[PDB]
């Protein structure tokens, strides 16, 4: 499979070559900002290039929120992100599952996700990514993902499995791919991250492979079971070696 990394938005093609990455993932803007993504002077060059570029949508998007002042801007920035991703010829857009405010509102959160998807304008595919923390999430625990998918599974939405998030959620990595695919039928992208924290911590602190607490063989096995392209979302200095390790261990 293609193996790469999450890189700075500044010069994805140079970063990919420096890291030995076959694919990269970027944010278009500040990951934590509500400002619309800005057009890039290099858009035509990125669109023409062969390197696949995945776009991570801003972290504050919460399509499940009951708060109109969150939900409505979330839909708008997701629309803008998909348009900006198409402008650079991106492979896909990744968006986190989001959350509600309290456990009683989970089912309504699924319906808000469906409503957002019923209005989404995109020329590039969108993947939902699982999340790490205890937050009344739509997509932290796999039991919740199963209930979510009963509502949104027919929309065409894809799925990105993040191994650090899975670990932080308390889900076992040994059969995570099998369990997710029994629900979604699909894993379109893997974020292959070690974690600085113990299993089930609910914290999201990525680590270079082997620098954290997840046995690297569990990560390799998950990558092989999924078969999908891989993004290492790990610290800059160790990232070339992370990619090279996975490449060698998967026969890529
Ligand atoms: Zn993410
Ligand atoms: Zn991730
Ligand atoms: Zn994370």
């Amino acid at each position: 499979m293609l193996i790469g990394s999450h890189v700075s938005p500044t010069d994805p093609l140079a970063a990919a070559e420096a890291e030995g990455a076959d694919v990269v993932q970027i944010f278009l803007g500040n990951p934590q900002s509500w400002k619309a993504p800005k057009p890039r002077d290099d858009a035509a060059a990125l669109k023409a290039a062969t390197l696949p570029i995945y776009v991570h949508a801003p972290y504050l998007i919460n399509l499940a929120s009951a708060n109109n002042r969150v939900r409505i801007p979330s839909r708008k920035i997701l629309q803008e992100t998909c348009a900006a991703a198409a402008d650079i010829g991106a492979a896909a857009v990744i968006v986190h599952g989001g959350h509600v405010a309290d456990d009683n509102d989970i089912d309504k959160g699924f319906q808000r996700w469906r409503k957002a998807l019923d209005r989404l304008e995109t020329e590039v595919p969108v993947y939902l990514e699982n999340t790490a923390g205890g937050d009344h999430a739509m997509a932290r625990r796999f039991d919740t993902i199963a209930r979510l998918w009963d509502v949104i599974g027919d929309t065409g939405i894809g799925f990105c499995l993040d191994t650090c998030h899975t670990w932080a959620a308390g889900e076992a990595l040994t059969d995570a791919v099998d369990r997710i695919k029994a629900i979604t039928g699909r894993i379109d992208l893997v974020h292959c991250n070690d974690s600085r924290d113990e299993a089930g911590s609910g914290r999201d602190r990525h680590a270079n492979l082997g620098s954290g607490q997840i046995d690297p063989d569990l990560l390799v096995a998950a990558v092989k079971a999924a078969g999908a392209p891989v993004i290492c979302e790990t610290a800059d200095q160790g990232r070339k070696d992370d990619i090279a390790f996975l490449r060698e261990r998967t026969g890529s």
